[PDB]
């Protein structure tokens, strides 16, 4: 009888010195995270649901500079995230498989689930036809 919410988590993925990923590659890595969190959610009473989708945003590469480190920002959104279930800290999944994004340059707290209060509540289970 519970209702769920949309929630997001953002994190940073850094690429090797002197390299430059395609946008497709960056999003692909970011979807490894997505897949990671789905497995963790799944083996934790579906705290976050199974419906997750990722977008990513990178800094331009510096074709001139040979040291440049490309910082990608990876944003995962859980569409059926459980507010009533206690929040799960980054400390509990920073090492889970696929979970390769880290704390963001410039920020002083770690990546964290942020519930979107503006968005409407939805059911926690997805009905394909109902």
């Amino acid at each position: 009888a519970y209702v769920c919410r949309e929630a997001s988590i953002s994190g940073e993925i850094r690429y090797p010195q002197g390299t430059c990923p395609t946008k497709t590659e960056a999003l692909n890595d970011c979807n490894k995270v997505t897949k990671g969190l789905i497995d963790f959610s799944q083996s934790h009473q579906r705290a976050w649901g199974i419906d997750m989708t990722a977008k990513v945003q990178c800094a331009p590469c510096k074709t001139t500079d040979p040291w440049d480190v490309v910082l990608c920002t990876c944003k995962i959104t859980a569409h059926r995230y459980r507010e009533f279930v206690p929040k799960i800290p980054y400390s509990s999944f920073s090492s889970a498989p696929g979970v390769i994004f880290r704390q963001e340059t410039g920020l002083d707290h770690d990546p964290e689930w942020v519930v979107n209060m503006k968005a409407r509540t939805r059911g926690c289970d997805h009905h394909h036809h109902h």
